[PDB]
């Protein structure tokens, strides 16, 4: 029932920085983790990165090594993704997303099974 909304999206030159960012449309209660997948041409979706929305704990891919920041804005229902060093490998439509978790055992997001998706947005990078 989150409704996600992504913008940021577009071109960008290898090496060079984007931040994408992410509103649920009403409130995101403490229970979720808010999280950024990807989908690359002609390749599966992958996770990106999450965050527990009231924890604030994170986790990343391998694929990030570091580049990337996922963060959070909990007065604004807003989740960011920060992506530093950009790639070709990058070029690919970031999917927010939100999976709620009331019965979690600890404050460590998931990296999959999420259930609420936004539309995407494209983020093409430049050789």
């Amino acid at each position: 029932a989150v409704q996600l909304q992504e913008s940021g999206g577009g071109l960008v030159q290898a090496g060079g920085s984007l931040r994408l960012s992410c509103t649920a449309s009403g409130r995101i209660s403490s229970s979720y983790d808010m999280g950024w997948f990807r989908q690359a041409p002609g390749k599966e979706r992958e996770f990106v990165a999450a965050i527990s929305w009231s924890g604030g704990t994170t986790d990343y891919a391998d694929s990030v090594k570091g580049r990337f920041a996922i963060s959070k804005d909990n007065a604004k229902n807003a989740v960011y993704l920060q992506m530093n060093s950009l790639k070709p490998e990058d070029t690919a439509v970031y999917y927010c997303a939100a999976k709620w978790r009331p019965l979690r055992y600890s404050d460590y997001p998931s990296n999959s099974d999420y259930y609420d998706w936004g539309q995407g947005t494209q983020v093409t990078v430049s050789s």
